[PDB]
């Protein structure tokens, strides 16, 4: 494998370890995986990290009731860029009426961008991933995992 | 120039972050890298190389969380690493009332030019470390006139 893919790995065995943590918890979580569409002016709404991935510090910053914890986090290939970002929210008749703003923000980033967000509900602990304007509920660890690695 | 304006930034963050914390009774350690390599303590931490925010810090040192427990390690206006070992200092000079926390903060000052911000959870006091002595239950303005002496 090539350094480029062995960090890719690392990055998906954090991200996972992280969603996999918050979901058991019940924390909510809110993070988008930069593609090839650039996400820079919704980077520049939150609070710059530029930070290397690790699950440990993707779960301090969601923990509730900090300053990181609302709004989305913006993954660039293996770092955090930031943290507390503003997403814009879907209008999608097809997003489930119970859930709420985490789930809409991430279908809103995923109709205007080839991004793939990641969604833990902070009412069930259910993941989801929402991508090219369609929001997939309910995902195993598996499933994740196997999205995940697709999309590299 | 932008030099100061920078390690002025980073001043006030620190600052900001100390302040939440003291208030809430959060304990935290928090070491700035001067002359002395510190690179053997950095790499036993979770690596960050993140920008320095206030908002980052506090979500670091929330108590129950992955990052909180060791110290911060900051270095060339960024944090280097969180989570990471500090040596216990041995000196029989440190008020008998204080734990491992400013044991450690008070060791590696021992052995390096750095300067070290504890935050006790006991009580939220502000001490720092530097030379071998921890300088205790220190106001804001002390803790500026440290950080902006450090720099000069
Ligand atoms: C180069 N500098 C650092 O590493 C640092 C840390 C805290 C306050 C200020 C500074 C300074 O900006
Ligand atoms: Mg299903």
């Amino acid at each position: 494998p090539t350094p480029v893919e062995e960090a890719q790995q690392k990055t998906i065995e954090a991200i996972t370890k992280a969603i996999n943590y918050m979901a058991k918890r019940r924390i909510g979580a809110l993070l988008t995986i930069e593609r090839d569409t650039g996400m820079g002016d919704y980077i520049e709404t939150g609070i710059p990290l530029n930070a290397k991935v690790s699950s440990e510090l993707l779960i301090n910053i969601f923990i509730p009731n900090t300053p990181l914890h609302d709004g989305a986090v913006i993954m660039k290939n293996n770092e955090i860029a930031a943290a507390a970002c503003y997403l814009p929210l879907s209008e999608s008749p097809f997003i489930s009426k119970e859930l709420g703003t985490r789930h809409r923000a991430a279908v809103g980033i995923s109709e205007v961008t080839d991004s793939l967000t990641i969604i833990v509900s902070e009412e069930t602990g259910g993941v989801s991933v929402a991508k090219n304007g369609d929001l997939h509920r309910e995902l195993t660890e598996e499933a994740l995992k196997e999205m995940l690695e697709a999309e590299f």
